[PDB]
């Protein structure tokens, strides 16, 4: 007998509870979580993917279009598109041996300007952050 039973949860305030969950999705987006030159020192090109934060905050963005249903959804698309290190998110999802040789030839001070590309990038994230003060 291949039958399984599951406990049923009470259903009440489907939209109200769902709205609260959407709030938490934005919270993860605010906390962020990314390693810097400490591990990007020698493993800069090694960690190309791992749901670092771009994909997780994109899920929260889906909840934004569903509840707000405004032009904020369009702003979310722009947030995904960004250039860091002179190359877009598309060329920052993989490792290249051409970029591994360039990194080694560069020093820490050169990586400091590269981390600055990241610093402004963080600032753009804060621009969508002020979407709660409106």
């Amino acid at each position: 007998g291949p039958e399984r039973i599951s406990k049923a949860y009470e259903s009440k305030d489907v939209r109200l509870v769902a709205r609260d969950s959407a709030f938490l999705g934005l919270q993860r987006a605010i906390r962020s979580e990314r390693f810097e030159l400490d591990n990007f020192k020698s493993n800069f090109p090694y960690l190309t993917v791992a749901n670092g934060s771009l994909r997780t905050i994109v899920t929260g963005l889906k909840g934004i279009v569903e509840f707000d249903d405004g032009q904020m959804k369009d702003i979310a698309k722009e947030i995904l598109d960004t250039q860091i290190c002179g190359v877009p998110f598309s060329q920052f999802g993989t490792c290249s041996g051409s970029a591994r040789d360039l990194v080694d030839n560069a020093s820490y001070q050169q990586e400091k300007i590269i981390i600055k590309h990241l610093n402004e990038l963080f600032e753009k994230v804060a621009l969508h952050l002020v979407g709660a003060e409106v």
